[PDB]
């Protein structure tokens, strides 16, 4: 079993983004991918999303990609790539907007999306067991500890998203 | 022209597309602007949004652009273009997903985003009256005489449509969040 394209291309890219940042420096890269930090840049749409692709530390990228590898691979595997992409896009945007709103356009990371995967995977397994998707009991808290690991709101919004779609999804059948 | 840049470009973009669809026919333009309909296109990212650019009838694009211009406008003036772009992006995404999910990839319209702006606008005025934004009581009602003139003043069945609740949810979300700061 190998992880799907979505899950893979995200990991690799975030590794390639960390790439540039280490070399060129955090500053230079965010100058390129950061959430619109000036009106002049407001129409540069990629910015609404590319901020997820940026990490500032070893631990930061390491845990985010582990949660993304495990959750993100399970979702793409059982429910498909489309399901992963949307959860990602919406959660990246929502969280990005809540972050930008309260603390400035200078941030980066795949933690907003991770929290969405945590709320989506966990919720479905609980509501729609047979669906195949669920958050392993042991890992519930390597992650609820990643949920309580931070105490954030730019993380709640993302959780809300995961939770939202998961509700919709365990709402069909 | 008083309407801001976002509001303005979106309307022009919709007219330019509707025209093209007319032309090349709805089929062709969807081919290009429809939510990914085949794995081969899954990574053509514009598609996840561009679906909102297409309309299938005169009355479709009309009321859509009317509410967009009335509502979109207001937001963009009183709250900035950023606020309108993000509302447009998150609601286009969440509502197109729901749609696709339950009814496939062939759709279109700016109705999902209209449900979001209405919800936001309305909700923000009710919670943050002073923010300056609100949905004119009559207007609110030209939505409610309507949820209540298809639901109550009935016609079809119940227009509380699949993709329109997610769109609404988004706006109600961001509104609830913006009326939460102060």
């Amino acid at each position: 079993e190998r992880a799907g394209p979505v899950t893979w291309v995200m990991m690799i890219a975030c590794v390639v983004v960390f790439i540039a940042m280490q070399i060129l420096g955090d500053q230079e890269v965010m100058l390129w991918l950061a959430w619109p930090f000036d009106p002049t840049l407001k129409f540069e749409f990629w910015r609404y999303f590319t901020h997820a692709l940026m990490h500032f530390s070893l631990m930061h990228i390491l845990f985010n990609l582990l949660w993304w590898w495990y959750l993100g691979g399970a979702v793409e595997k059982r429910l498909g790539s489309g399901k992963l992409i949307v959860i990602t896009l919406i959660s990246a945007l929502l969280s990005g907007y809540v972050q930008q709103k309260f603390s400035g356009p200078w941030f980066g990371g795949l933690s907003g999306v991770v929290y969405a995967l945590m709320g989506y995977v966990w919720l479905r397994g609980e509501r729609d067991p047979q669906s195949g998707i669920y958050l392993q009991r042991g890992l519930i808290i390597f992650a609820l500890i990643w949920i309580v690991a931070g105490w954030n709101g730019a993380h709640i919004a993302g959780l809300a998203v995961g939770l939202a779609m998961a509700f919709v999804d365990s709402l069909n059948a």
